[PDB]
This record gives C-alpha cells, sequence and structure tokens, in this order.
C-alpha cells in the first residue's frame, strides 16, 4: 500500500542540541551528588554566548562554568573558527539553586509510545538511519578518519514504504540529504565523496541503497564557520528528532532539562518501553501505546494500545497483558527504569529512543 | 472502541507564545511594506528582557522597538507586577537586515495535514476546547468582566472518546485543568468559581459537561507575579499546541518567525486546507493527508491521503480528487492562500488550525 | 584669594554605585571564608538585569545569586515600580572561579593622597557635604521619616572659598543641587520642602547656609520610576566621587571589585592615611602626598609630599617624618590597615575617604 | 624641586576604549545627517558581544550594526583568535531613538583646564609619551612593519621632574612599561626588541632616554588571545587617560557618548582651549583654568585661573585677559569650536587633549 516518509536528525553541534546537552549535563552533574535533586533548567546559545537559566532544588556543589564548558568541549568546540570555543565563550549563569512508589503524577498528561519491527531497534527506519548517519560522522570526526568534519550537522532520510496486511515495511532509500560543518582546507568534491562512501554506505544496509537513490550532500555548498549560531540555539526545540521522527504521536512535552519527576520524560520513556516490549514479544508488529495520567493520581488514568491490525491477540487482550506485566505509576517507573542515574546527557542527542543502552530500551519479558 | 485523549494550549502571556507573537509581529511589519520581504527571525524573553534575533532580507523601514513593545502591550503587559511592562522592559535587538509559480520547494520536506468531523472546525474537540478556553479568558480580560485575569495561562482538556466503524467520536469531557495568572486582590475561591461558570461552562457544549467531569482550576494555588519568565520563553517551542494537540503527525517544523517561502509553514497550511476540504466535501470523516517535497522540485514528491476507513471513495480515488482540485506547488500555495498578507501574528496564538478567518481554513469546492 | 568649587555624590541607588557595591559585596563574601581570596570582578546592570563578570581565584563557597540579590535588597530595591526588585531581577553570573611583608608592588603605579583641615574629616567641605547629603536621605528612607524617598539620588554642592597664606578656607555654600528618586504619592512641593528642612539644614553647618544660598531640589521635576537604569550601570565609573570630589589628583585607578593586592586600592588608602596623619599632627593644613611604585619592587619608588606652603617643617623634613613613621610597602600596608577584612562594601558608596570607621582614616601618631 | 610622575594610556583595542570609540562612532554617524542630533549613548563589550545602550533624539537613518562593526574593523578586529571579529561578534542594540548662542548651561558644573610648556603640545610629557607610544604601535600595525602587533595595548611612562621658580621641567624617562596584544608566531625576545628600538626609541626624545632608563616590555609574558574581554569593557571608564594623565584636576565627567550640548564635554574642551592659549601667548608656563557653570545660566558662574607662579601678569589680570578674549557660554563654545562636526571618534582614543587637529587645540590669538 505504497507511501513515502521522511525524517531528520541533527549533530551534537546543532545550536538546539547543544542546549539540550548542556541542560542535561547540568542534570547529570546534580544526580551524581544528589539523586533526588530537583532539576528544571534550560539553555540558550548564540555565537560564543551561552545562557544557563533554571530553577533547581538540590544539595550538591556544582561548577556550572565547568559543566557548560566541558559539554562544549565534548561536542568538539575547542577552536575559534568553528563558531564556538569552550575556553573563550561567554557562559552567563542565571541559575537559581535552593538546598532542601505511589507518589502521584504531576500535571494532567498524555504520553505516547511507539514501536515497529522494521528494524532491530524497533524504531522507524527513516529516523534510525537519520540518527546513525549523524553518529557515524561524529565517529569519523573523533577518530581522525575525516579530520575536516565539524560538530554541526543535519540529516534527512526519506524511505519508500509499502504496507502489509498489518503495517509498514521499508523498501528502499529514495533520497538522502546531509549537511555538515567543515574546515576550510577541504574541497566540496572531496566532502561529497566521503559522505557517500564513508558515512552513508557504511551505515545504510545494502538492501536499501539503489542506483536511483538520490543524494544531496552539502546542497547549500559550504558550511565552514557556520557552527552553533543559526541566529540562536534553544532547549526543547527539537522535540520530534528526539522521539520517532514524526511517526508516533507527540503531545509536545520536551525532555532535556527536566528531571525524572516530570511525567513528560519518565512516562514517555515508560510508554516506549512497553511498546518495544510488545513487538519484541511477538504480540504485534507495530504499536502506538497511549498512556494518560490524572494530576494527583498515581495509577495511570487509562492506557490505550493501538496496533494497526498487526496483532493476533486483539486490543483489550493486550491491555491486560500490559496491566499484568507493567506498573506505569510515576514512582515505580523511575525505580524500574533506574531514572535517578546520570545518563541524561547521552540521551540529549541522536535520539532518546532506539539505543539499547537505555533502560527503557531493554524489552521486558512479558508473561502474557 | 473507547479511549481517552488530552490536549493543551497556552495564553498570549505564555513566555513561548510571546516570542511566537513578537516574531510574527516583525513578519507582519515587513509584509505591509514589502510583501516579498524575506523573514527569518526568532525571539527570546526572560523577565522584562526581550531579545530579537534573526536574518531578514527586506526593503522596509521598521521600528523594532515599536513592533516588540506594541506586541507586549497588546498581550496585556502594561503594569510592573504582571512580570512585564512594554514601557520598561529591555528590548535587545540583534537583528541583521539587508536590502535587496513554479519556484521549487526549499529543503527536502514532509508536511502533514489533519481533519476530523467531530467539530465544525474540523479539528479535535480536545484541542479546540483547550484553545477556546484560553480565548474566552482573554475576552473577559479585555472586556472587563474578569479584571483580575492576567495574560499568562495554560489549559488542558481531556475528553473520553469512542470509535465508530470509521473513527473518533467524542463522548464527554473527563477533566479540565486551567491555570491563569492573576492580580493579588482576588480570592482563590472566587477565581475557581469564575473559571467554571464564566469560562468553562460558557464555551464547552452542554452535551460534554458532566456531573463527574473533573475540574482542576488553579491547581498550584496562586499564580500572581508569574509573568513571562518560565525560565526563558522561546520561539518555536510550542509546536504541538500550534497544530493538532497531538492528533495528526508532526515533522518538527516551527511556524512563527518564518515567511511564506519556507515550506514548513506554507505547505503545512496547504495540507490542512486539503484535509479540511476533503471532510467538508463528505469524502471522509477523518483524514491525515501527507505531502512530501523534494529539494529543488516544485511539484510535490508524492502526496498520501490517510483516511481511517471513513471514506467510501477509497485512497487512490481521493488522491485523484486532490490532484484534480489542488496544485500544492509552493508558489501556487502562497498565491492561492494569499500568504503574503500580514495575518501571521494572529496565527501565533490560540492555534494555527481551526479558526475560519485564515485562508487555509476555507474549504475548497472539490469538483470530485 | 577667592574662588569657588563644586563636588558631587550619588546615592546607593545610582546604577554605577549599585555595581560598585555588588562587586565589593562579592569581595566581602570571599574574604570572610578566605582572607587570601584573589578577587577581580565587576558588575553591569540595566533595568532588572545584573551581569556579574570577573576572574576570582578563591577557596570559598559563595552563592552569587544570594550576594547580588541581598545587595540589591539592602539598597532598597524590593518593589517593582522602583526600577529594581531583588526577587525578580535577572542575575546573569558569568564569573570564573578557580581554587588554589616584602612582596613587591604589581604594575608600575602612582598613587595620590590628599587632606585639608577645613573639616574634621580632613576632606574638602564640598565633597563631605555632598556625601552627607546623600547619607541623610538614606537614613530618613530607612527610618521611615521620609517614606517617599527612593534609593537613587544625586547631589552637588558648590562652596565659595578664600585662600589663607597657606590654603583653602570655605566661606559659604553658594548653591546646592539635589535630585532623588521617589514614590508617586508625594507632591513636588512637599519633596522640595523636606529636602531643605529635613536633609540640607540638618547636615549643613549654620555657618555656611545663607539667605542667598541657591537651592535646586528636584530641578528636572519628577524622578519616580527612574531607578537604576540610566541606560546602564557600571563598576569603576564613579572614580572621582569615590575620592576627593576633584580636589586632589587621580591617576584613574578604580577601587571597587579589586582585592587588597592591587596597589590601586591599597596604596591609595595608604596615601590618604599619611595625608590625614600629617595635617592631624599639625605638620600642615593641606597636603597632597604622592607615592610612586615600581613593578616588582616592594619599597615605594619615591614619595613626594606636596604642601601648599601650609607647613612650617618644609618638604624634605616632612618626607623624613613620613619615612620614619610609615612603611608604605604593599604587604605592610594590608597588614597595618587590616585590608583582608570584609569592609569593602560599605566603602563602595558615599566615598572611600572621610569616614573614620575605616583603618586608613585613623591618623597615625607621627613621632616627628 | 625633584619629584617623579607616572601616566598611562591604552590602545584602540582596550575593551573600555572600544566602547568609547563605538559610542562616539554612533555620535559621528548622527551628526553627519543631523548636526542637531541629541546623542546620549554608551557601549558595553565582552568577548564577541557588544551591547549598544542609549537614548538618542535624532532625525537620521543609521545602521547601528554597520557603525558598530565598522568601528571594530577599524580597530583591527577582523580575525577570530584576536578576541573579536566584526563579522561574527554579537551586536545587541538596545538603543532608543526618537525623531523631533545664549542657551544656558545644563546641570550645575565645574570644568577644569590644564596646560604646561614642557612639550610643544602643552601637555604633560608623561601622558604625551604614553599616548604617542600607543599611537606608534598602531602605525606599525597598520603599515605592516610589525605584523604581529594586535589592537589591545597598555602604556605607562614615568618621568623624573624638577621644579623651576614657577613649575614642572622634565629631566628624564625613569621607566617605561608597555604591554601589547600579539600573534602566536613571534618570540617574546623579538617583541621586546622591537618595542625598544622601533616604538620607544622612535618616539621618545634622545634627551630623555638614559643608560639607566628602565624598560618593562611585555612584563607578564604573552598577551595573545587577550582580545577585548578584560572582564567587560565599558564606556567612560578611562576618564584620566582621556585627559591629562592625572596632572590637572577632574570632576569625573565622561566624554564619549555625549553630544556637544553636555557641558561635561564642550566646556572641558573650552577650558583646555584657554589654558593652551594662555601658555602659548607667553602669559604663563603652567595653568589650571577652572570654569564653573550654574544650571540654567548661560554665562559661566565664575572662572578661576591657576598659575603656579609662572605668570608675570598676576591672576586677576589674566582673568580679564580671558574675559576679553573668550566667551565661554555653552552655545558660543560649540559655534567657535565647531562642535557639531563628526570628529568625536578620533577623540575617543589616544587622548582628547594634545593633538592639534582638534579645534580646542588651536590656540586663540589673545589680544591681552
Ligand atoms: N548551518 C546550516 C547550513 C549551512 C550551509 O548554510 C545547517 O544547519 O545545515
Ligand atoms: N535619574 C536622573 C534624574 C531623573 C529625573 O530625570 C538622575 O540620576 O538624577
Ligand atoms: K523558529
Ligand atoms: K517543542
Ligand atoms: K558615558
Ligand atoms: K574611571
Ligand atoms: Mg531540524
Ligand atoms: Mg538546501
Ligand atoms: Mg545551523
Ligand atoms: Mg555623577
Ligand atoms: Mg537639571
Ligand atoms: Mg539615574
Amino acid at each position: 500500500g505504497a507511501f513515502m516518509f521522511t525524517s531528520e536528525s541533527v549533530g551534537e553541534g546543532h545550536p538546539d542540541k547543544i542546549c539540550d546537552q548542556i541542560s542535561d549535563a547540568v542534570l547529570d552533574a546534580h544526580l551524581k551528588q544528589d539523586p533526588n535533586a530537583k532539576v528544571a533548567c534550560e539553555t540558550v546559545c548564540k555565537t560564543g554566548m551561552v545562557l544557563l537559566c533554571g530553577e533547581i532544588t538540590s544539595m550538591a556543589m556544582i561548577d556550572y562554568q565547568r559543566v557548560v564548558r566541558d559539554t562544549i568541549k565534548h561536542i568538539g568546540y575547542d577552536d575559534s573558527a568553528k563558531g564556538f570555543d569552550f575556553k573563550t565563550c561567554n557562559v552567563l549563569v542565571a541559575l537559581e539553586q535552593q538546598s532542601p512508589e505511589d507518589v502521584g503524577a504531576g500535571d494532567q498528561g498524555l504520553m505516547f509510545g511507539y514501536a515497529t519491527d522494521e528494524t532491530e531497534e524497533c524504531m522507524p527506519l527513516t529516523i534510525v538511519l537519520a540518527h546513525k548517519l549523524n553518529t557515524r560522522m561524529a565517529d569519523l570526526r573523533r577518530s581522525g578518519v575525516l579530520p575536516w568534519l565539524r560538530p554541526d550537522s543535519k540529516t534527512q532520510v526519506t524511505v519508500q514504504y509499502v504496507q502489509d496486511n498489518g503495517a509498514v515495511i521499508p523498501v528502499r532509500v529514495h533520497t538522502i540529504v546531509i549537511s555538515v560543518q567543515h574546515n576550510e582546507d577541504i574541497t566540496l568534491e572531496a566532502m561529497r565523496e566521503a559522505l557517500k562512501e564513508q558515512v552513508i554506505k557504511a551505515v545504510v544496509p545494502a538492501k536499501y541503497l539503489d542506483e536511483d537513490t538520490i543524494y544531496h550532500l552539502q546542497p547549500s555548498g559550504r558550511f565552514v564557520i557556520g557552527g552553533p549560531q543559526g541566529d540562536a540555539g534553544v532547549t526543547g526545540r527539537k522535540i520530534i528528532v528526539d522521539t520517532y521522527g514524526g511517526w508516533g504521536a507527540h503531545g509536545g512535552g520536551a525532555f532535556s532539562g527536566k528531571d525524572y519527576t516530570k511525567v513528560d520524560r519518565s512516562a514517555a520513556y515508560a510508554a516506549r518501553w512497553v511498546a518495544k516490549s510488545l513487538v519484541k514479544a511477538g504480540l504485534c508488529r507495530r504499536v502506538l501505546v497511549q498512556v494518560s495520567y490524572a494530576i494527583g493520581v498515581a495509577e495511570p488514568l487509562s492506557i490505550s494500545i493501538f496496533t494497526y491490525g498487526t496483532s493476533k491477540k486483539t486490543e483489550r487482550e493486550l491491555l491486560e497483558v500490559v496491566n499484568k506485566n507493567f506498573d506505569l505509576r510515576p514512582g515505580v517507573i523511575v525505580r524500574d527504569l533506574d531514572l535517578k542515574k546520570p545518563i541524561y546527557q547521552k540521551t540529549a542527542c541522536y535520539g532518546h529512543f532506539g539505543r539499547s543502552e537505555f533502560p527503557w530500551e531493554v524489552p521486558k519479558k512479558l508473561v502474557f
């Protein structure tokens, strides 16, 4: 039942992603000394100018200058011409910091969860490739293989699909668009060649690459001193690339900068968890689990499982499976998913869903 | 086939929405003197501090101080204690301004369109009510009826649904959560009473209000000097409340601050247009139109119509209907939808879709 | 030998003075926990926006938000309309903080010292009155006597003089100009009356007030929401009001924000010390002591005493008196003057010289 | 009657001086299109971040981005590593601009004027050399002779004096301290050599250089990426280096950023004028003219001439000479000195007094 789809992703150098990372870096820095630290912060950046805003109630001694500059260094901004230098950039900290199982969900909410068997990660091929494409570039950057590669990058992958008496099977990569920051001493011809052979063909399964697959490598020509500027960088502005690449559903809640007590993060993770668990347990090939919460109430206020006719069990057979295998109460989620651990920074880029190294990405057994 | 859903919206005073409005106000200010002005700007705010960033190639004389302060005044920030005063706030302008039909779509893209017959607006009841709830509060604020009401507000509406051999039929409003900024001289008891009788019951159809409907009015107590701080307001961070309240699909593209040449805005509008037209023409009760574009190419690179079995025509009968009634090329879209007109500021709040006063909300005839 | 002179001073609310105080407040906050803390910071403010910049090598835990907001509170900025509210203003901290007798003067320098017997403080009448005028207003503000009085103020005092076979004897106050911020509910007539009877006549000695003395109270009319704005506030920009009101000599070195190791502060204090000691010891009626330092060298590189023919001893009789009573080496200065003590904030306003509560203002014995 | 003195100066790259220049550049930009433009602005900078603040009532179209960036370019900040790049730095403009002979002096004031015959410029040798030292470095920088030389620099000159039955006669340069920013590829040994032979010895008269003269060239080692940060540059914070190097007297009024209607600038210029005229006319070898003004009154409120016994005429013979040759009323000053002309930027560095290219530096005839 043919149709096509496109998804995108950005590198660690993208202005918005730098803020997402810095905000989560501050979250990590607090969890390490106080796993109960209440973090609610965000970052704004603009050409060698980083603004740390936020309200965080914790009891840990943190050097915000150090945590912000270290994060910028990690990303790869050490030289001047790159558009950012952790040693010289302005780090304005306007942060306010205080000191002092059946909890109850804060704020009426509705979290979504999604999973599909088109890839081993249980995530849309389009977004997975988009992320992996950026990931590979960072590797070649940090390894030395492609020393002209700079932190800021953008990726778009559009794959042609076809349904299957249930749902979504990828056929081939229609076109790929990738833009990456770079050093001056490197020709546009050499860049485009390296992007096709060393990054694209090294991550995209042969099955999907074609003789007609369209490539748009460095379309707008040069991207040298670009760096993290883009008029301004902000936290929580890359909501779709942090999730499913526009495939599931999204209520609009941002992750980065918020601790484990905010249902926007935790419950979203939990919802992905059960979704991934369901397909992994063969109970379906594609699911859209919807978990609703009521302010004050701990136990979820109605969970809905949405298979696209890919399950043999039947919605409200699968719901009982979820109700017998999962306890989606906020407090239980953080305990089961180990959400007090400082893993949030690595979650701040290349997507929150898909990577197996995260608790919520480890499928639960599911006793049926 | 019961399930519940929740959606949210924010008032004109919400930090993020102030930026969305200011950014669009600058867009309007340029279109009025140069309908071909290239606008790409964004705003950041934080307690009496507004930062205007951006790159805009236009040929019009604009007083940015005037357009920013006027927008803040319009929102209702004239006094000190409200958390913003257009006469005293810092307006830092770091704006860079230059001077000098079958076009061709910029940037690989994938826009979504959605519509459902559950309301006359052809939008999800949950998001419509959420928006209208905030709209009414602004009316009572500007009329004088509720003079304690202040600009910043947040709304959440969760409605219980049930499918119907096709899709989505609202049954009742399960719970409503509304928080609004206010003046000191007004009791929490009087506020909650006014919110239920004068705002909620004056906008929510009797059919949906129940004896069990849950109300959470000013849940966190007092919201007085809670003016635009919310730890830094930003542009394009309220992506879901600007669209379908998490019902359709969203690629992640922001509207506010971008002119009509960016497919992220125009094409998204066009997609809504055809979606609304389809259901209005009785061709379906619920649609998810998906329009894809290829960088460089003008004509859309594959459009997909997604009915949920609510159409009698059959996808790839409806596609021809769309291909015979619509010309979704970027240039044609702006011409047909009159996208060079300065209506963008009023689009910057209370949702981009739903309100009939916008070109894209006027259903096209559809000759079949 | 008639001539006239004018001097000025500003209140604790003056933008520049707020920065001078905040900068010194941060200095105090460090000295209390590490008397060897190396402080080099400055502040910038602009309508509810305070920027703390600086490089400080210390080993003490300080809450910059607390030290900045507390200083703003102390000044009297607690309400909105006053142009500053310590509870709501933006405190952007871009501060960088590290951790780890015959010293030797840093930076080639030339410090000046001045003293005259026209007042018991051994300071020019013009500047003393100018300071006292502002001081009294703060008292009436903090006591409650004049509750309409606000933090920002400016004072100018011009006195008619006459020489005396030596130097400078004040005759009468020619004119007084005073401007002070205020609340709305207070008439311009009532303000001007209170300024003349309760502030001016309560501080200016009867001997100097005349029937011709000119008064300019609130000349520019109203000064309500003025507050600390004045387009921006800065540290070290009120160099003359911090010293002698334009009577001695000034090399241009700023005090506030610099610790006791900077000769610009310490040596300047030391120079005032000896000047005050000389006149107090009857060795002269007016002196301008000039102390020069050489980078690297500890012992002062030539000290010059400048009496205006008011001494009977004779320059280079008085120099030996100074060389036999004083050891102006940097390290000795800080030890003798107890410069590691946190008294710098109270030094940040109403003048550094004159007030007896400071070590350098306590005359040394002088054995001759 | 031996004594020593020291004075300092800073290059066009010094943070404070960059602000002084930018502020005056904006003043020039307005005068060129509206000689009656009311300018009152100031600048703040900090590592690739320039903030333009101010209130200016004028009727001229100015591109503040252009005037700020052009000024930074002129100074020599075009590359990244230099600590500033006019093409990449953040120029935040928070400027507010409106549109619409016997005047009367604004604000009670007291301006000082000074001149001495120790140099042809009629300025203290110490400050003249200090300025010229920096000037030469800029020449070698802009010529190409010393291509490693960067914009930021600081200079200190201490000369040994001796009185003369009147006053001040320089004997020799005791020590010279000079620090200048530089490129990486240049040894500390080569820099110090070039500073002594090509800059110092090329500007300092042989008569003053000695075999004992102490040189401190690049004392603190390397000053590479020491670009404009110096923990925030500001306008009007270099008050003494803009005048007499601590030789005359200074009330504390800043020049840069203020138009010709502010007595702080105009009258100060006028006072220098008469001082220079007096010594040039042989009426004295050293003068300290003191001009006082009364708010509202046009004609100066008492002018005092202070010779140090270097005149044969006698104070109150010289006063009549001044009263018969000069009309120091504000309006007349601007007319006679051509103060509506855009020469203020070149006045913003290397000193306001001394250079003959300025109107006030051209001695008036003086008919006696
Ligand atoms: N910086 C932009 C592209 C550069 C080349 O203009 C980006 O995010 O891809
Ligand atoms: N704020 C100015 C005066 C006010 C009345 O215009 C001052 O520093 O005196
Ligand atoms: K945007
Ligand atoms: K968002
Ligand atoms: K100034
Ligand atoms: K100064
Ligand atoms: Mg993107
Ligand atoms: Mg492109
Ligand atoms: Mg970019
Ligand atoms: Mg002053
Ligand atoms: Mg006045
Ligand atoms: Mg003021």
